[PDB]
């Protein structure tokens, strides 16, 4: 058929109970993640095609970048808690990978301050238990899908996107097929 298990996607041996309907994992340290978000716009193209009443969730991972990597997962928790993901995603990627001006937790915070988040607001979030549980949620999600690498995307906690099984030459055919596959999976 058009969409095939083992081709555009794979199926989790061990489906995840109560998972987000569309769950993306990434790292601000991840060069393929930079491409996925800043050049290919995968998240955006997937969301443009999602059915009504399907929300897209995006989590950061710890395993790249040591202390800074964990700082970024905690800052991504701050971003989710404050609801400012669409204001910090681009400058966090560029600061880590383009200008490489993000070297410490303080450098991360600067990105938020510059994006209009009050310092008192960032710091209270940063030190909050709400944010600690959001970090724990992201870590738990990774454990639940038995995550091995980023970027990755899972649908209804049952299916894993398999971009290696898609066409890779028109960047845009690739992106279209990726987004089309997510929509297909969401209705499966």
């Amino acid at each position: 058929a058009q969409y095939e298990d083992g081709k555009q996607y794979t199926t989790l041996e061990k489906p995840v109970a109560g998972a987000p309907q569309v769950l993306e994992f990434f790292s601000f340290f991840c060069p393929h993640c930079y491409q996925f978000e800043e050049v290919l716009h995968i998240s955006d193209n997937v969301k443009k095609k999602l059915p009504e009443g399907v929300k897209m969730t995006k989590y950061h991972v710890n395993f790249m970048g040591g202390d800074l990597g964990k700082d970024l997962t905690q800052a991504w928790a701050v971003a989710m808690a404050l609801g400012v993901e669409d204001k910090v995603t681009v400058p966090l990627f560029e600061g880590v990978q383009k200008t490489q001006t993000i070297r410490s937790a303080s450098d991360i915070r600067d990105v938020f301050i510059n994006a209009g988040i009050k310092g008192e607001e960032y710091d209270a979030a940063w030190n909050s238990f709400v944010v600690k549980s959001l970090v724990a949620q992201q870590e738990k999600a990774a454990a639940d899908v038995q995550l091995r690498g980023v970027p990755a995307m899972f649908v209804n906690g049952k299916y894993q996107l398999n971009p290696q099984g898609m066409d890779t030459s028109n960047m845009d055919v690739f992106v279209q097929q990726y987004a089309d596959t997510v929509k297909y999976l969401s209705e499966k």
